[PDB]
C-alpha cells in the first residue's frame, strides 16, 4: 500500500523522543493511533526517565501530520502521505518568545504496520526561572493554523505557525514554529499549492497511571 | 551477581553504538568486537552504517571503553571503572581539536546481558569547512598517549585530562585536548583512585574484504604510576 492508502484507516503509531534541554536529558515514548479519513489522533506518551526538565505543552508540536484530513479536493496536496511508507524527515526551530530555543530533527515512516515517528531533540539557552523550566505553562493546548508551502529544491515543503502557550498568570507564551520536510526515498511525492492545517487539541491525564505522562487527543484538517 | 572485576576475568564481547552530528552533518557507527582486560587488549571493527563519515576515524577513536585497561596487581584498587560494573558509569567529555571545532560527548558504559556496551551520543561543533578534520587531512593512524586520571570523591567518580596527538598528511600534528569526567550509574560503592594514568597504544587498520566505510582497532592499555 503506499502514499494515502497507507492512512484507509485506523493506524497504529509510535512516537520515541529523545531530549536534551540546558543539558537536562529525557526520553518520551508515545503509542496510540490514528485515523486520518477524519484527522483524529488519540496518544498516550510516558516520560521514562522520570519527572520531566520542561512542561509536556511544549514537547506536543514535536511529538505526525501524515493524519491530517486533507478533504478530497485537496489530496493533490497532500505531501506528507505521498512520502509514505519510506517517509520524510521533519526539522524545526522552535523560539520561545523571552526564552530559550527547540532545535529538533525527526524521521517519520513506517515500520511494518506502525506509523513512526523517532525525534531527536535540542533545547538550549533557556532562563532558569522562565515559564519553561520553571514549569509556568498550564497543562493545556490551543487551536492554530500552519501554514505550508512547497519547496521545490528540497522535494519537499515548508511550514510556519506560531503557538500559544497559556501561562498560569493568564499571560500567553509564544513559540515561533519553522519547519522544514523532506522525503526520504527517492522517491516521487506530492508538492503542494500553499495552504494550511487547522489543529485542535486537548491534553489529559490517565487516572490510572502514576509515571510522568499526557494524554493527547488531536483534530487536523487541511484547507484553503 | 556477576560484578566488578569478575565480570572481566575472560574475553568479554563488546558492542558500541556513536550517534554523531559534526557541524550538522549526521551519522551512526556500531563497532564489535572483543576486549580482555587481564591483558589490555581490544579488538574490534567499526561500520558507519549511514555511509561515508564527514569526519576522519581517527577523532572517534577516543569516543568509540576504559575497563579492559588492564590494571596490574598493585593499581587493581584504583580501578574505577570495572568498579562499577554491571550498573556502568557515564562517560563525559569535552574535546577541542586546536584551532578547530569541538566535540561533545556522552556516553552509557555498562553490561546488557554478556556484553560490555558503549552507548554515545555526539555533539560537534565550530569545525571549519577547509580545517584538519572536515577537510579529511588526517592521517589514517594513532599514536601512543598518557591518559591522566584523578578522583572525584565529591561526585564518587573521575576525572581526566589528557592529549591526542594526530599525523597530518602534511608531517604537522593536530591536538585535542580530552577533558573527560566519569560517574556511575548504579547506587553500589565504587573504588575511588589515587592519582595515575593509562599508557595507550592503538592501530587502525581495514578489513580487506569490507566496501563500507569501516575502521578496525587493535588498542593495548595499561595503567600505571
Ligand atoms: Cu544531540
Amino acid at each position: 500500500r503506499k502514499g494515502e492508502e497507507l492512512f484507509t484507516g485506523v493506524v497504529p503509531i509510535l512516537i520515541e523522543l529523545d531530549g536534551d534541554v540546558n543539558g537536562h536529558k529525557f526520553f518520551v515514548r508515545g503509542e496510540g493511533e490514528g485515523d486520518a479519513t477524519i484527522g483524529k489522533l488519540s496518544l498516550k506518551f510516558i516520560a521514562t526517565t522520570g519527572k520531566l526538565p520542561v512542561p509536556w505543552p511544549t514537547l506536543v508540536t514535536t511529538l505526525v501530520q501524515a493524519f491530517s484530513r486533507y478533504p478530497d479536493h485537496m489530496k493533490r496536496h497532500d505531501f506528507f502521505k505521498s512520502a509514505m511508507p519510506e517517509g520524510y524527515v521533519q526539522e524545526r526551530t522552535i523560539y520561545f518568545k523571552d526564552d530559550g530555543t527547540y532545535k529538533t530533527r525527526a524521521e517519520v515512516k513506517f515500520e511494518g504496520d506502525t506509523l513512526v515517528n523517532r525525534i531527536h531533540l535540542h533545547g538550549i539557552d533557556f532562563k532558569e526561572d522562565g515559564n519553561i523550566l520553571g514549569h509556568k505553562l498550564e497543562y493545556n493546548f490551543n487551536s492554530h493554523k500552519v501554514y505550508i508551502t512547497a519547496d521545490k529544491q528540497n522535494n519537499g515543503i515548508k511550514a510556519n505557525f506560531t503557538i500559544r502557550h497559556n501561562v498560569e498568570d493568564g499571560s500567553v507564551q509564544l513559540a515561533d514554529h519553522y519547519q522544514q520536510n523532506t522525503p526520504i526515498g527517492d522517491g516521487p511525492v506530492d508538492l503542494p499549492d500553499d495552504h494550511y492545517l487547522s489543529t485542535q487539541t486537548i491534553l489529559s491525564k490517565d487516572l490510572n497511571e502514576k509515571r510522568d505522562h499526557m494524554v493527547l487527543l488531536e483534530y487536523v484538517t487541511a484547507a484553503g
